[PDB]
C-alpha cells in the first residue's frame, strides 16, 4: 500500500515529461508564415487530452503544477502527496525539455519555446490573463472528475483536452501561452533565462486557487461535511 | 431551496463572463495573414464546450440569451427564472468584455471584436443567416439535454461545443459571427457603437423560437401533456 | 403509426437542408490565401456531427443519399421508406442551396461551390476516389449504429462527424469533395451546370453499396437469419 | 471458430489499406503556401479514429505494425496471430499506396509522401523522436482498451484518434512523420526509394516495446498472474 | 528594303510568343495559398519590360494586338504593316500557348490560364475595366516612344514594363487580367473555350483607340500637320 | 498660349482620375490571407510612376494635392495655376472613385478603401506620420525635376514611382496609407464618411510645405535671386 | 596589356561567387508558408542586376556560363578568353557555394538549394523550359550591350536584372530554376548529388546558342562583315 | 565655402534620419502570417534608392556609416569630413528611431526592430555574412559614382536602391538584416539592449574596407597617381 503511492508519482513524472516534450516541441520556431498559434495551441491540448487517458487511470494526471494545488486546496488529498506531484512534475517538465533540446537542430531551437511576454502587454495585464486561463482549466478538470455527477459527460479525458486547448490558444498571444508553471519552468532553466517567469507562477497559482474555491464554496458544494473532510490533510 | 435557485444565476453569470472573455478575446485583430476565422470560430466552440461541463452540471449552462428563451418557449421553466438568466448573461457578457478591454493592448483592441456587417451583405440577408445559425444551435442543445433519449450520444457537452463551432465559423463571414445577443451586446456597449446591433437580437430570437418549436411541435414531441406542462410558467 | 413514419421524412428533409446550407455555405470562394480546404472540410464534418444528434434521435439522420441506399442494401428497411428519404434529401439539399444563394452576395457566390473536377484528375480516377470516400463513411456509420456492440464507442454522433471530415478534406482536392449526391446535386441545379455530375452519383452509390456489403457479408455479420431478414422489403 | 480468426486478418488488411490511402493521400504535395502539417497530421488522426470504430469492433484495429507487437509483448495474444496482423498490415499498406498512386496526377504525386528526413536532424535524433512518438501512442491505445477500467473514458475510439494526431503533427517536422512502419514502408517500395527507412522500423518498435512495458511492469499492472498469462503464446 | 520590313514581323512574332509563354506560364494554378496575383501580375510586366529591349530596337515591340491599333489610329504607320503585326502576334500568342501546354504537367495545366470572369462582376463592368486598363497602357507606351521629348525618361523600356504590371495586377481580379486580346486568345483556342472572350477584344480595342486619341487630339499634339501625316496610310 | 494652359489642367485631371482608380482599386478588400499591404502599396507606386511619364511631359504630373502646394510654396508657379491643379485633382480623384464604385461588386467594395485609422494609433501620432510621408515624397519629386542637376538620375519618372511606393507601404499600417488628400478625399465623399479625414489634409500639407522648404532654404538652394523669383506669383 | 586581360577573369570570378552566394543563399529552405518563389526569384535578379554594375564596367559581367558562350558564338571574343570566363565562373560558383554552406545552420541548409526537378515534369519538358529561359535572357543581354543602339534604353544593368528575374521566377517551378549551369553546378558538387544535372547544362547551352543566333542571323544583324569578324577567334 | 561643407552634414543627417525611420519602421512586428522579409527588405531598399536622389545631389548620400569609411579608405575625402558624416549619421539614425518610437503603438513596437541574431547562427557565421553584405553594397555604390564610366548605367540612384534590397533580404534571415551600424545602433540604444551589437560594426566595417579595396587595388584602378591622391587626407 505504501509503495503503490509511489507509482502515482511516476505517472505524474512521465505524464508531465511527455506533456512538455510534445507541446513545447510543437512551439519550436519554424512557422514564420502560417500562424502556428493554431498548431501549438492544438498540440498542448491533444497532449493533455491523451495523457489524461493513460495517466489519470493510474492516479490523477494533473500534470499541471498549479492544477495539483487546486485539488489540495480543493480539500481531498494529503499535503505530502501534493508536494510529491509538484516535484515529480517539475523534474518531469525538465526531463522532457532536456530531451527536446538534444533532438531538435540548433537553428530550430531558440529558447526552447520560452514564454516570451508580448511587446505591448504589461506585467500586470499578463498576470490577470494567467489568472483567468487557469481558473477555467481548473474549473473544468474539477467538474470532470466530480463523481457526484453520473450523467453523460462522455469522454471526460477528451473534455479536459479541449479545455486546455482554449487556454493555450488565447494564452499564446498575451503571454506566449502559460497557465502552467511546469511549461514556463523548463524553457527558462534549460536555457538560462529568467524574466517575468514569476508572473507565470503567480497567475496560475492564484487562478488555480480561485478557480478551485469557485467550484466548492459556490457552484457545486459538497453536501456532507466541510470541516470533517479537511481531515485528509492529517492523512 | 430558495437560495439554491440563485446559485444557478451565478453559474450563468460566470459561464457567460468566461464565454465572452475567451471567444471575443480570440477575435482580437492580430491575424492579418492567416484566416483567423478558423481560429476565432474554433475558440467560441471550445469555450462553449467546456463551460457546459462546469456550468451545466450546476444548472443549465445556456450562456446564450437567445438559447435561454428557447427553453422558456420550450415549455419547461419558470418565466422569472428565464428573466434571471438573461440579465445574468448580459451582465456576465459585459463583465467579461470589460476585463478583456483592460488587458489587451491599445493597438490590439479595436472595437473589442464588434460584430461588423459584411460589405456586400444587406441587412435582410444578415437576419436570415442569424435565424438559421441559432435554429441549428438550439435544436442541437435541445436534443442533447432531452432525457427521453438514453442511447450513446456520448459527451453531450462536447457535442454542443462543435455545434456552436459551426455557427460561428459560418456566421463569421456574413455577419461577423453572431447567433448570440450577449456576444454582440458586449462590444457595442463597451465601445459606444450601435449599428445593425438589432439584427443580431432579431435573428437569434426568431431562430431560437423557431428552432425550439421545430423540436417539439414536430420532430420529437413530448408524449404526455402539452397543456399540462405549460403550468411551469405559473411556477 | 402511419403518420409517425412521415415525421422521419421531415427530419431527413430538415437535416439535409441544414447540411447543404452550412457546408456548401462554408465553401463559398473567399479564401484565396489560406487553404480553406481545412475549413470547408471541417465544416461539412461538424455539420454532419451535429445533425446526427438532433435528427438521428427522431429517425435515421442519413442525410447522404448514397448512405441511405447503404442501409437499404444493408437489409433492414422498407423499399418505400428508402425512396422517401432520397426525395426528402434531394429536395432538402436544394431547399438549402436555394436559401444560401439568396443570402450570399453576388461576388461571393460563384457556382454555389459546384463540385469542380481537378485539372489533372481524369474522370476514371475521380470515380474511384468517390468509391473509397463513401465506403469508409458508410462503414463508419454502419458500425456506429450497430446495436450488437454495447462497448464504449462514446459519442456515436461525434464519431460519424469526424469520419465525414476525413472524406471531404481528401475529397476536396481530387473531385472538389463529393461523396454525397445531394451535395453535388444542389449546386448543379441551382446554377444550371451539369458536368461529370454523374461520376458523383456513380462513385458514392457503388461505394455505399460496396461499403455496406463489406460490413455484412464479411466483417461483422448478423448471427441470425440473412434470408429471413430480407423480409423487411415486403414491409 | 478457425475461420473466424481469419476475418480479423481482413479487418486489419482493410483498415490499414484505408489508413495509408487517406493519410498518405493527405500528404500529397500541393500545399506550398499554408502549412499542410496541420492538415496532414489531422488527416492521419481522423483516419485512425474512424477505423478504430469499424475495425476494432470486429477485431483489434491495430493498423500500426509497431502497435501490434506492443500487444504481443504486452502478453495477451498468440505469436501466430501477431504475425498474421503484420503481414496483413504491410500488404494492406501497399494495397492502399498502390491505389493512391494510380489515382493522383503525375505532378501531384512525388514519392507518394515518402518519409523524408529533416535537413538538420541527424539519424540518431530521428530515432529517439520515433521512440517517443510510438511510446505515447501505444500507451494511449493500451489504456483505452484496458477492460479493468470502466469509468467514463468516453469515445475510446475517438480518444485514440487524437493521440495519433499528436504523434504525426510533431513527427511530421523531424522525420516527416513516422511512428508507423506501414506508413513508411508503402512509399519506399511503391517508389523504389530506401533511405533511413530503417530508423522508422527501429524507433517505433523500440518505442512500442518500451511503451508497452511501461504500462504493465509499472503504471497499471495486472493484479493476477504474470507467468500464467504468458501461456497465451502457446495458444 | 522590302525584306527588311518582314524581319519586324518576326520580332513581333517571337516577342509575343515569348510574352504569352512566360506570363501565361506564370499564371498556372499552383498558388492555392499565397496570392499569386502579385506574382502573375509581376510576371507579365517583367516579360513585357524585357521584350521591349530586344524587340523594340529592331521594330516596334508592340506585342499587344490592341496596342498596335493604337499606333495605327495614332496616325504613323501603314495600314498593311498594322495587319502584319496583328497576325504575327496572334500566331505568336498561340505558338507560345502551344508550347506551354506541352511542357506543363496535366494536373498543373487547367485551361492554360483562361481569362475567367470574376463571379460577381457582370459583363458590362468587365468591359469598362478592360477599357481603362489598355487606355493607361497605350498612353504610357505612346509617350515613352514620343521622340519630341528628349528629357530624362530613363529606361523607356523598363518604364513600359511597370505600366503593364499595374494593368495586370488590377485586371487579374475583375476579369482575370486581360488588356490584351493575344493573352485572352491563346488560352481559349488552345483549350476549346470561348466565353465573354469578346469583352476582352472589345474593351482593349476601345481602350486603345480612346487612349491613343487622348494623347494626340489633346494632351501632347503634333505641332505640324494632322491631315498631311494621315498620308502614311497610303504608304 | 492662353488655352494651352488649360490642357495642363486636363493632364492633371486625367492623371489623378487614373491614379485614384488604379491604386484605390488595388486596395479593395479581397486579401484576407496574404498581406495585400505589399500589393496595395506597390500599386499606388506603379500607378504614380507611369502617370509621371504620360502626364509630366505635357505639364507637371503632380497628381497629389499636397505636392502641388509644395511647388507653389517652392516659389515657381502662378497662384492661380496652383488652384487650377487642386480642383482638377480633387474632381479627378472623385471621377475615378465614382467609376471604381460602379465597376466593383457590392461584396467587394466596402468604403472604397477609406483611410481607416489604425486601432491603437492616436490622432496625433497619425498626423506626424503623414507629415513625414509627404516630406520625403515632396523632397524626392523636387530633386527629380531640378534642372540644375544633369547627372545620371536615370528614369526620373520611375524614381518618383518607388519613392511613393515607400510612403504608402509604411503609411498603410499607421493611417491606412494617406500622404495624399485626393486619395483620402474620394472614399470619404463617395461613401458619406468623414472621420479624422482632416488629419490627412493636415499632415500632407504641413509635410509638403516643410519638405519643400527643406530642399530650398537649406539642401540645394537657388544660386540666383530668392526675392526676384517670388515674382512668379504676380504672373 | 597582357595582365589586364587577367583582371577581367577576377571580375568574372568575384561576380559569380557573389551571384551564387546571394541567390542560392536566398533559396535556403525556411519558407514553408509564404511562396518564397517570389523571393528567391527576386533575389537572383537583384543579385545579377547589381553585379552588372560593378563587374560589367571592368569587363563583361557574364556570370552565367551559358551566357558567355552566347557571346563567343556571337562572334566577338577570343576562344581562349571564353574558356577563361567559364572556369572563373565555375570556380567562382563553388567558392560562393562553399562559403554559403559554412555560414548557414545545419537545419537550414538542405542540399544548398539543389535544382530539384518538379515531380510531374519529365526530363524532356525540363530541357525545353531551360532552352527558352536562357534564350530570352541571352537575347536581352545581347541587345542591352549592342553599341549600335544609342537610344534611351536607360539603366542597361537594371534592364538585365529584371530579365533574369523572369527566368528564375518561372524556372523555379518546373526545374527548380536553372538557366545557369554555375547555379546548378555548385549545389550538386558541394553536396555530392548529380541527377538530371545535365539537363541544366543542355538546355541553357542550346538556349544560349539559339538565342544568340536569333539576334544576329535575323533580328538585328551586323551591317558590316560576318566572315571578317569571325577573325576574333584567331585573336 | 566653409559653411557649404556643413550643409552636406545636414543632408547626411536628414537622409539617415529618414532612412532609419522608414526601414526600421517597416520591420515593426505585425506580420505574423506573411513573410514580411519581402516587405522589410524591400522597404530599406526603396528608402535608400530615393534618399540617394534628394541627398546625393547635394553631397554624398552615404547614409551608411560603414559605407562612408569605404570612401575614406577609398582615398578621396578629408579625414575630418569622414568623421563629420559618421556622427551626423549616428545622430540621424537615433533621431529617426526616437520619432518612430513615439508614433508606433506599444503592442506594435517591440525593440524597435532590434537586429536579433538567428537562433542557430553562431557569432562567427554572423560576422562573415555581414562582411559579404557590405562588400557588395560598397562595391555597387563605388562603381555607380565612378565618373570615369560615362556609359548608360541609367538611374544610378535606383541602381543603388536594389543593391541594398539584396543585402537586407538576405541579411534579414541570418542576422536580422544588418550591413549598417546606424540601423543596428538606433534600436539598441533607443531600447537599452546591447548584444552581439558589435558583430554588426565589425562585419560592415571589414566588409566596407575590403569591398572598397577590391574596386581599387584590383577591379577598376585609378590610372593616375595613387600616392598623390592620398593627399586629400591633408585637406
Amino acid at each position: 500500500r505504501s509503495a503503490s503511492f509511489w507509482r502515482a508519482i511516476f505517472a505524474e513524472f512521465f505524464a508531465t515529461l511527455f506533456y512538455v516534450f510534445f507541446g513545447l516541441g510543437a512551439s519550436l520556431r519554424w512557422a514564420p508564415g502560417p500562424l502556428h498559434v493554431l498548431q501549438v495551441a492544438l498540440a498542448f491540448g491533444l497532449a493533455l487530452a491523451t495523457l489524461v487517458q493513460a495517466v489519470g487511470h493510474i492516479s490523477g494526471a494533473h500534470v499541471n503544477p498549479a492544477v495539483t494545488f487546486a485539488f489540495l486546496v480543493g480539500s481531498q488529498m494529503s499535503l505530502l502527496r501534493a508536494i510529491c506531484y509538484v516535484v515529480a512534475q517539475l523534474l518531469g517538465a525538465v526531463a522532457g525539455a532536456a530531451v527536446l533540446y538534444s533532438v531538435t537542430p540548433p537553428a530550430v531551437r531558440g529558447n526552447l519555446a520560452l514564454n516570451t511576454l508580448h511587446p505591448g502587454v504589461s506585467v500586470g495585464q499578463a498576470t490577470i490573463v494567467e489568472i483567468f486561463l487557469t481558473l477555467q482549466f481548473v474549473l473544468c478538470i474539477f467538474a470532470t472528475y466530480d463523481e457526484r455527477r453520473n450523467g453523460r459527460l462522455g469522454s471526460v479525458a477528451l473534455a479536459v483536452g479541449f479545455s486546455l486547448t482554449l487556454g493555450h490558444l488565447f494564452g499564446m498571444y498575451y503571454t506566449g501561452a502559460g497557465m502552467n508553471p511546469a511549461r514556463s519552468f523548463a524553457p527558462a532553466i534549460l536555457t538560462r533565462n529568467f524574466t517575468n517567469h514569476w508572473v507565470y507562477w503567480v497567475g496560475p497559482v492564484i487562478g488555480a486557487g480561485l478557480g478551485s474555491l469557485l467550484y466548492d464554496f459556490l457552484l457545486f458544494p459538497r453536501l456532507k461535511s466541510v470541516s470533517e473532510r479537511l481531515s485528509i490533510l492529517k492523512g
